């Protein structure tokens, strides 16, 4: 047990501050106070790169919770027919259900990769 939703208040966070400065951008679009109206939007842009970089990453995290729900979820229904002699078809079915759990192995192999392709980038 754990209440993990920590991450959708920062989620919510950043999306209505993107919202906001995705509105708050265009009201800067509407010749001193020019160089200044410069330097402002570019300094909006690194704010949203950085909260949709962070976004990003939570959402990779969501994803790997996600998995990790309906993978419990099952790893039970494994242990139901493993843990006599049944029918042929009960034997059909843990066949379904174990092609299905490589599934998400693949998934966590990717969001790994995912996690760790985006950390090498910042190098």
């Amino acid at each position: 047990f754990c209440k993990a939703q920590t991450i959708q208040r920062r989620l919510n966070e950043i999306e209505a501050a993107l919202r906001e400065l995705e509105a708050e951008g265009v009201k800067l679009e509407l010749e001193q106070q020019k160089k200044l109206w410069v330097g402002q939007l570019l300094q909006l842009v690194d704010k949203k790169n950085s909260l949709v970089a962070e976004e990003a990453e939570l959402m990779i995290t969501v994803q790997e919770l996600n998995l990790e729900e309906k993978q419990w979820q099952l790893d039970q229904e494994l242990r139901g027919y493993m843990n006599n002699l049944k029918t042929a078809a009960d034997r059909q079915a843990e066949d379904q259900v174990l092609r299905k759990l490589v599934d998400l192995v693949n998934q966590r192999d990717a969001l790994i990769r995912f996690q760790e392709e985006r950390r090498l980038s910042e190098l």
